[PDB]
């Protein structure tokens, strides 16, 4: 009846990517990431959760046009683990039943244009990228994959700017700009996670 | 040329729910809806002028036009304003009642006993009535999406104690949140799962 | 790997449908390139091959929706707007025909609107409104993005209609348009010629 | 130390009213409810604690911190409970009810028969009901805000066909849209000014 | 018991500044502005301009913390004034006891800097402003006045570029990019035209 | 000319308060300098003052509100912060202690919060909430930006507390704190000392 799409564990979260909600994370924390179907099959996963490990705090709770989205996280790796197993044993599913990640589009544009930095940064919010600088960018499904994409390119190459990170829809998506090298060592090292992430078949 | 996915009439509407309902006149507890869903998005322009003429003496409480589908619920404190309205609209478009899709039942449960951090983050991705703490919760989800409004409604009538907390009624699927006892929640639950089973469509 | 679905010049902007088009703003008399393209996130690239190309046409449109990804640029020369297309042509290896042939999803002429029709139509809207007793055309079509040539060609040949609503993103397009009764039935079919014109892939 | 505004009993709140109302549970009709308005605006965190506290069985509809003011509903199907919440709020703050501001007439004005040009641009600043054209419009505003609650429902009460378009109860003006005949929209204004007058308290 | 602050016929509207509302105006059409207390008065004074001239259309019509604010135009400059004339006889004014134009800010930002002008671009919307161009920023109350401060700034300086025009509120603001002789040509006029406009004292 | 109304260094931003902070987000250890204006639009030449002034710091808030300006900017160095609000007191011929005094408006303490106040309070509300039980922490001062360094300071000596909203934009600033009964009772008092220690002008 319930099946999920995505479930993964993101250890030691980075400071930029720290940043629908509920209560906030903070760098060095861990979180456990949950993507499923029927979306509203989401609400029994976080009792779950929150019933097993008082301790862990929901981040992000939020039921979308087809899918059913959950981000709960502690100070505590051995805590959030120990959520993502009773979600596992109450949903009778496994780890590995996910959806493995798919690659949708990523490409790098050198030396964005002015008028190009100043549109995007207008329906983009929080960080912004400055004309001049390199830009990644890098599309999933599902959504969720982005998540862990973030982080990771994040840890590999902490001068980057991560300018939008959108986690919930059809697919996910990943801005970020830097050097043209710091985006290239953030693209590479990306496409290594995702392609290692164990999965089934869409 | 126009297809009717959801096409149905709500008797007597309930107070809480009544409240609850993009959006144009308020509807009153005691009057009665037209509901229609159809396919392709656009053509609900039609079916509105279509009610609207023909009775003029009904009013519009949602007209909408979403990614994929057309949306329109129409009131009046009489129930036979509301049928004859109806009736336009199928003459009008050369369809019949039965033409709607039947309810397709996607996900249900019960949630005992809700936890404070849960009943917190859910209330702010909601926004009428609350859940508190400690309170059973009923969720379930449907397809097409506005059959959750006759869900919602019987729900309330069967079971008055308890409490609308959210009704999502365009999209793809249609999402209801309900709150009360375990026996309250439970009561709604069964009715509503009669109450899909015994309406007439085709197959998806 | 970019998969054009719009690609469209469209020449000589109306003014009603000018004003209604986000980041800078056209006017009356220029020009703009529109592009729709899948996957979404692949129409930075696009927009890169544009303005880079062609410096001196300006980003109106730029979004990435659920599915598809939106592109308008536009200057006062043709020239500039043309050549900014032919980048991008060269850029993603397509040429302007392996665009998606337009669909036509519905079309109808509400005459003499109701009042309660028009007040709850106008509160979904945002520019434009239809009074009670107006006539209404409605169209709909997909990709969405050639609700923007129906839209600038219904203006030229009865400019005196008025522009409601005018839907480009999305999984379809929708053209609410006011007006006598006869305005609107000269643009309704204008509309539908223009559409079958345009050569592109199959659906 | 916390100042005392608006301070009033709302008794049996009539159906436009009640589905018109920042929101937490809706009012609904047959009911009653306390509405106070507060300076400094933060003050108003105490007093839904110190009303909540006493009588557990109202609920909180409205509760806000605007630029300046801060603002409270509570209702209850029992008039008796509403009550001996509002006696909790004034006992722990030391304050009385005719320490509240008496009701200041800013404007009203009613304009016959609305051109369709001024409804349709009229009805997309606003979102419940509806006016259409030919209608008589009520404008009104008064000061401090929160008395235009009292204003609405009592309209309501005296002439129960008319539209409530809109009714804006916080800021620093209140302002009450009301459509309907000529003679519905002067009954209600006439009662208004009557209302609002018999209201006791201190001087702006 | 109707106090009139702003009263101002606008001819010959400018293209940029031709972009709470209704229908839209378009270049070369005229304006009348009105801004009165109390607020809610506003709607009277709207029933008066279009019972007398059906032929202007609303463009502007707004109820605000204090003040209620209109706009409405037309092709015929004659149709405006007659709009005008209904309301000062409907409303017992004249138009010269409106409030005096009253400058509280103006200044010249040479040279913007990127970071500056990134930030500047996402709380604004409409036209941007390009690192590296010259700033114009202009405050005065009554804020209606900022309309007709922005059209003739257009008028004598058309290379320029309308950032924003802040026209509602208890102060009106505006903002202007270009090379530093357009901003400078544009704030001399501007200060001219104000000066020149007649009313009473605050 | 240009009057300053707050003018403050808020030096090691704490984490709740620091991811709380619109433009570029600060992180925990950066420090801060907050600057209030009359009249508003005076704001624009205060933030030029400082990034041209000094360029390695990076802007946080630029806001123009209804009747007053708001600046933040920071950087990992406490020098270049303090070098570019000494740009801004020449530039606008002020000095620190020409700001306004902090005016305490209200404050309390209500503990034991019932759920119904929870829920609704939840809702006007953002980022983190506060439940059932726990004890509240509400204080109201003006002029609206001194709230950033009352929050600040208030976690500096209780960290275990819960930020769950901090207003510093408008005519008046508002603090929410959440947490047991000690450690509110250890932040109010200290967010009073540290606000009757500012020195500056009158009201």
């Amino acid at each position: 009846r319930t099946q999920i799409r995505v479930y993964l564990l993101v250890e030691d979260l980075q400071r930029q990517f720290a940043a629908a909600r509920g209560y906030p994370p903070y760098e060095g924390e861990h979180a456990l990431i949950v993507e499923v179907s029927p979306a509203l099959a989401i609400e029994r996963v976080i009792d779950l959760a929150l019933r097993a490990v008082p301790g862990v705090q929901p981040g992000i709770l939020y039921v979308e046009r087809q899918f059913g989205v959950l981000e709960i996280h502690s100070a505590s790796l051995d805590e959030v683990r120990r959520a993502g197993e009773a979600i596992l044993a109450g949903t009778g599913n496994r780890a590995e039943d996910q959806l493995r990640p798919r690659v949708l589009f990523h490409d790098i544009i050198t030396d964005i244009t002015d008028q190009h930095a100043v549109i995007l940064n207008r329906n983009r919010q929080a960080s912004m990228i400055l004309p001049g600088q390199s830009l990644l960018v890098y599309e999933m499904t599902p959504a969720l994959f982005a998540a862990v994409a973030a982080n990771e390119a994040e840890r590999v190459a902490p001068g980057l700017t991560v300018v939008d990170v959108q986690m919930i829809g059809a697919a996910g998506r990943l801005y970020i700009g830097g050097s043209t090298d710091e985006v290239t060592v953030a693209r590479d090292h990306i496409t290594t996670v995702l392609s290692a992430i164990e999965g089934q078949e869409h």
